RNA sequence: GGUU
């Protein structure tokens, strides 16, 4: 009745083999709840991508679910902005779809809590059938049923969906466990964790198995199989509070008027080998995972705080990369090899910015890096000239305190010139490792590439950049888009240039990991960068893509075995879950973000918060998205509650005021 | 996108 009836695999299997249906895996969108689209390549079609818009054309399918399409009529196809698909494709046509079977799967279930408007439209004796708001907005409410609605109001619970009839406007389901009370740090950090499928129970018996037992040292053996460069002046440079130290710098003179250079990255291939537990559990992981209150680690502690960490005044092994450059900054000599350091000084960013700046200071660690940030900043020339990308992300610290439920304080993380040049130096590190290793293995080097941007992506944001200061983003190359960023320039409102270099982050595709032998060596390029080539190596403790660069360079230079990396099922699928783990961790991040900055505005519970500057960022037919930038949240605002509607990218005046959930206003514009 |  209000839906078509779903066909059976009788049919559903031999009409996608046939042609007759489209077969792909849904994506809903983030934004609209009921919008969906398969990617993927079909034979006999031009296009990439079908839409499933609306319920009845997702007919009852979730995110993620592996759903059998049919093609509407081309009339019916979505445009711009009787025929032959071709004609429709060439008049900027996208093609649409209505799902008609799903494919089985192990659908997980959804945290969340009992939808709010359910508790107020009731004031009990019974079992009772209620909605339930999953935490993924991509999800559509399900009806669960309890007889302890009372219980369960105020908890965190996992659902899972047993069915949606055709007659039902929303799937039924049920809930497998309380994971506790809304608002309780560890309840949302556990959901978090949960909705984003991240691994983070403790290591088995068989993983802790695998460390180095008793009191570890340096032994002759090692030193023997090393370049020792203990008695150089080596540093490191991080964040605050950092106790995983992956890389440490030198520099000093050489031959008269050169200067040695040396980029030590911390050798855990040395602790982790393949095949053990502790190597299938850190696959598995594949990156560390990093919250505002917590992180999960890829390796055990031992090794990420203490063994393979460039601890100061602490002898310890590394994997190197050394260069000699000339008086115009050029490289005379290129050094991959196995050393054992010795870092002077764990330095903060802001430390070694203070040091650098200091006049009084001569000491080894300033001199060094005054010739450390000499060179990157010449690297950061040569790569603006070259058109890499330089666009902003807003990260920001939170105060906690063990006396107050909500944080004290949230600010925008410091940034000193010294962060460019640790970034400058890693770029150059990971792309001589790319090179190196893919010298020696062409058919199964685990690279990094980046595609240039998807056709139409800017066309948004263009019309609204043109339309307010008279310029386009160019993305024919990385150096006209980052040409033509510089170029985006308000003259009344000097955010203007941050938040475009912020919006064409979200207009760019996702960076891929990958097997050098599934494309083309011009295929390697990283559109981000502006680099033909590059790699992940400076960073094994808290990513396994290093450790798999690791062990090539290793075996690149023949002071290590080549392994079966050489499989090529096995390559591709080790690409394949460094990817899917980097996204996770990524969203995990974000949700912890988006999550205390939440907590942080619960200190005005009721009270009446300032109000600030805000851009209107996105516009649906419904809703305005807008950016405040001050705190990184965007708030969504009903077009119905509007005077008139503003236009795209304009700077307005966002009212922000907390009822616990958080409603956002634009000052002037409000209808009374 | 990118660095820690
Ligand atoms: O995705 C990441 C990577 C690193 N860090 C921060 O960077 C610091 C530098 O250490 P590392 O984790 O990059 O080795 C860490 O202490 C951590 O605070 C993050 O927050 N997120
Ligand atoms: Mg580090
Ligand atoms: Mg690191």
């Amino acid at each position: 009745a209000l839906f078509s009836p779903h066909l059976a695999e009788s049919a559903l299997d031999l009409g996608v083999q046939n042609g007759t249906y489209l077969r792909g895996k849904l994506r809903v969108s983030e934004t609209n709840c009921f919008f969906g689209e398969i990617r993927g390549q079909w034979k006999g079609h031009n296009f990439e991508r079908v839409l499933l818009p609306g319920r009845t054309n997702l007919n009852r399918a979730i995110h993620g679910d592996i759903v059998t399409v049919e093609l509407l009529p081309v009339a019916s196809w979505r445009p711009l902005r009787e025929e032959s698909e071709g004609a429709a494709l060439a008049r900027g046509y996208t093609p649409v779809g209505r799902v008609v079977g799903i494919t089985t799967m192990n659908r997980r279930p959804f945290c969340g809590s009992i939808d709010v408007e359910e508790l107020n439209k009731l004031a009990l004796t019974g079992t009772v059938s209620v909605l339930f708001q999953p935490k993924d907005n991509r999800i559509p409410r399900i009806r669960i049923t309890t007889a302890h609605l009372g219980d369960l109001k105020d908890k965190r619970l996992s659902v899972i969906i047993d069915d949606w009839g055709e007659h039902s406007s929303f799937p039924v389901g049920h809930y497998v466990e309380v994971l506790g009370t809304i608002g309780d740090k560890d309840t949302e950090a556990k959901v978090i964790l949960l909705e984003n499928d991240i691994p983070h129970y403790d290591f088995s018996e068989a993983v802790y198995d695998c460390l180095p037992k008793g009191e570890w040292n340096v032994t002759e053996e090692e030193l023997g199989n090393r370049l020792d460069l203990r008695d150089l002046c080596v540093v490191s440079v991080d964040p605050l509070g950092c106790r995983d130290i992956d890389d440490a710098l030198h520099c000093r003179r050489v031959n008269g008027n050169h200067l040695e250079v040396g980029v030590h990255i911390a050798d855990v291939t040395h602790f982790l080998k393949e095949g053990t537990a502790m190597d299938e559990e850190a696959a598995k992981r594949s990156t560390s995972v990093y919250l505002v209150d917590r992180r999960i680690n890829m390796l055990p502690q031992l090794l990420t705080e203490n063994l393979c960490s460039i601890v100061a005044d602490e002898d310890r092994y590394a994997f190197s990369i050394m260069w000699e450059f000339d008086e115009n900054y050029s490289v005379v000599r290129e050094f991959f090899g196995k050393t054992v350091i010795r870092s002077r000084a764990a330095l903060y960013y802001g430390d070694a910015q203070r040091m650098i700046d200091d006049p009084e200071d001569e000491s080894e660690a300033a001199v060094s890096l005054r010739y450390l940030m000499q060179l990157s900043r010449h690297f950061r020339k040569r790569r603006e000239k070259d058109g890499a990308l330089f666009l902003c992300s807003q990260e920001f610290k939170f105060k906690v305190d063990n006396d107050h439920v909500n944080p004290t304080d949230m600010q925008a993380y410091q940034t000193f010139d010294s962060n460019s040049m640790i970034e400058e130096w890693m770029l150059f590190a990971n792309a001589a490792a790319a090179r190196r290793v893919y010298a020696s293995f062409p058919r199964w080097t685990l690279l990094r590439r980046h595609q240039a941007p998807a056709e139409n992506a800017f066309d948004t944001l263009n019309e609204a950049i043109r339309r307010k200061i008279g310029v386009k983003l160019d993305d024919t190359t990385s150096l006209a888009l980052n040409e033509s960023l510089e170029k985006c320039v308000d003259p009344s409102d000097p955010y203007f240039n941050r938040l475009i270099r912020t919006l064409v982050t979200r207009c760019l595709r996702q960076a891929q990991y990958f097997s050098s032998s599934e494309v083309s060596k011009d295929e390697f390029h990283h559109f981000g960068l502006a680099m033909p080539i590059y790699t992940h190596f400076t960073s094994p403790i808290r990513r396994y893509a290093d450790v798999i660069v690791h062990r090539q360079l290793a075996a690149a230079l023949g002071i290590m075995d080549v392994s079966e990396h050489m499989v090529s099922v096995k390559m591709e699928a080790l690409a394949s879950n460094l990817n899917y783990r980097h996204e996770q961790a990524q969203k995990a991040g974000r949700d912890s973000q988006n999550l205390f900055t939440g907590f942080y505005l619960r200190n005005f519970a009721n009270q009446e918060i300032p109000s600030e500057d805000g851009y209107v960022v996105k516009l649906s037919e419904t809703h305005v998205f807008v950016l405040v930038p001050k705190y990184g949240q965007e708030g969504k605002i009903a077009k119905e509650t509007l005077v008139r509607v503003p236009n795209l990218l304009d700077k307005v005046k966002v009212g922000i005021e907390v009822r616990a959930s958080l409603v956002f206003s634009i000052i002037g514009l409000m209808k009374g």
